[PDB]
Formats: C-alpha cells, structure tokens, sequence
C-alpha cells in the first residue's frame, strides 16, 4: 500500500559554471511518482551528498522547495533544482520523508547517480 519511485537526471552546466576556478555547477530535475495504494505527500527531505574525497554534506529542509505536494496514487510531481559542487565529479544519494493519509510514516529512498 506504500510505494513511491523518484527519478533524477543531472546535467553539466558549462555555460553557467567555471570549473577553472573550482566552481562546478550541476542542475538536476526531480520526478516524484506515487506507486502506493493510498495517497501520500512529501513533508521532509534530506540529501546525503558525498564527494570523491569522502567528505559528505547533509542538508535538511521541508517537503520539497518549500511545498508539501499531495501525490495521489498514479499521479507524479516534478520540479527543477540547482546545486553547486567543488569538483567536476561526485556521487549523491538521498531519501524523501513521506506520509500516507492514514498517518503511516515512511521514507522514499532516492537512487544514487554520479556526476561527470
């Protein structure tokens, strides 16, 4: 009864980034699709980004970009985000906290993609 698959596609931004000064800019799009039986919404988000040097940065905010979308079964939500990286390579994994209408609590892990 609880299922949510999210897909993210990053892309290098050479026109809006200067890697020569240690400034790499990657833009990624988020695709939240609800595959559970009961409607669910995203109330919180926590990204665990780890760079090629082992150091990692954790970020915690509300549901998504300041909104708590109520994804209904079969429906999906999508928005564009922007993050900056110190190097031209890196791996980012994270999860989304969601809640069913009945109050059941559960998170939606986000697959780990790489940037190059």
């Amino acid at each position: 009864r609880y299922r949510v698959e999210v897909e993210v596609s990053p892309r290098f931004l050479a026109h809006q980034s200067t890697p020569d000064e240690g400034r790499y800019a990657f833009a990624y799009s988020i695709r939240i699709q609800n595959a559970g039986a009961v409607p669910a919404r995203l109330v919180a988000r926590h990204w665990q980004i780890t760079d090629g040097n082992g150091r990692t940065e954790q970020v915690d905010g509300e549901g998504v970009v300041g909104e708590q979308p109520w994804l209904r079964p079969g429906e999906a939500f999508h928005y564009t985000s922007g993050v900056l990286l110190e190097t031209e390579q890196g791996q980012m994994q994270g999860h989304y906290d969601m809640v069913a209408d009945d109050g059941t609590e559960f998170i939606a892990p986000i697959a780990a993609f790489v940037l190059s």
